[PDB]
């Protein structure tokens, strides 16, 4: 059975959550999240309630993605689901969803220590070794899509143009995983100096403090350009040669500089993949080859498919129901 439910009305929204969350307080505002103590386990969770889950068909299909996909994340580096939940005793009652995972610190977004900035980049690493290896791209990883604790454990949830790699601003369709790569390179960049490497006022601006780094594209990355009018543009640009990196991240470890190289690559075909960079002498210290897990095959099937409101809600539905908790350890 079903346990029990209370109401109140936090800032502008009702929460009917059930009795085993208690002291709920509102910490921001897709959805808005309370901060609340977590009866069964005696821990800090995060409660989302998603905001009119179902009011339209990518609404719908939203909740459902979001929902497939934290059931799917089972890693101490990526943000996991320790509940769902609804109020609905029916599929016919079912409007609103709720979603609960740990309570982590601040997010990442200083100058911070070398060894501090070897520890959180290899921790993102780690993670997105584990969501790459289940096709997924996270496609937005940015330091307020990071959440840290105080013991600097760090887990991946979820101007998001300044993390971009150059083949998403050009609009490439086919881009793949390595997206994520160069984003992490921008992050690291950023912890190490304090500062935005590729702060753009706007998608040209982007691009054109990103070419002014990693050089203006060769004619080997020219020819796998399919797009006539991207080619022009790029084509048409001042030639910037390529910076020596050493000389751009001045007194930075030379390993750490080696490995921004090999993620800043403007090349999406010869930039390091997230296993590769675990590999490399930067992470000498924390590199372990039998606790890089990978994660179980996803479907993402649903994804190709064009259904009713009705059928993309009556799926999550199901989801909410088959649910299985996380093991209390
Ligand atoms: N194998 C590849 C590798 C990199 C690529 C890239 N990279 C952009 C220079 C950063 N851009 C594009 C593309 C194609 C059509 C429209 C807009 C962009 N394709 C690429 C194909
Ligand atoms: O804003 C937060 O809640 C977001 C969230 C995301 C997914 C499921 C439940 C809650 C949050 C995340 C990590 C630490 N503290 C708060």
């Amino acid at each position: 059975e079903r346990p029990t439910f209370y109401r109140q009305e936090l800032n502008k929204t009702i929460w009917e959550v059930p009795e085993r969350y208690q002291n709920l307080s509102p910490v921001g505002s897709y959805g808005s999240v309370c901060a609340a103590f977590d009866t069964k386990t005696g821990l800090r969770v995060a409660v989302k309630k998603l905001s009119r889950p179902f009011q339209s068909i990518i609404h719908a299909k939203r909740t459902y993605r979001e929902l497939r996909l934290l059931k799917h994340m089972k890693h101490e580096n990526v943000i996991g689901l320790l509940d769902v939940f609804t109020p609905a005793r029916s599929l016919e009652e079912f409007n609103d969803v709720y979603l609960v995972t740990h309570l982590m610190g601040a997010d990442l977004n200083q100058k911070l220590t070398d060894d501090h900035v070897q520890f959180l980049i290899y921790q993102i690493l780690r993670g997105l070794k584990y969501i790459h290896s289940a096709d997924i791209i996270h496609r937005d990883l940015k330091p307020s899509n990071l959440a840290v604790n105080e013991d600097c454990e760090l887990k991946i949830l979820d101007a998001t143009r300044w993390y971009r790699a150059p083949e998403i601003m050009l609009n490439w369709m086919h881009y793949n995983q390595t997206v994520d790569i160069w984003s992490v390179g921008c992050i690291m960049a950023e912890l190490l100096t304090g500062r935005t490497l590729f702060p753009g006022t706007d998608h040209i601006d982007q691009l054109k403090l990103i070419l002014r780094l990693v050089g203006t594209p060769g004619a080997e990355l020219l020819k796998k350009i399919s797009s006539e009018s991207a080619r022009n543009y790029i084509q048409s640009l001042t030639q910037m040669p390529k910076m020596n990196f050493a000389n751009v991240f001045i007194g930075a470890n030379p390993l750490a500089v080696d490995l921004l190289e090999k993620m800043l690559v403007l090349d999406s075909d010869k930039r390091i993949t997230a296993a590769q960079a675990l590999a490399h002498a930067y992470f000498a210290q924390y590199h372990d080859p039998d606790d890089e897990p990978v994660a179980d095959p996803y479907d993402q099937s649903f994804e190709s498919r064009d259904l009713l409101i009705d059928e993309w809600k009556s799926l999550t539905y199901d989801e909410v129901i088959s649910f299985v908790p996380p093991p209390l350890d």
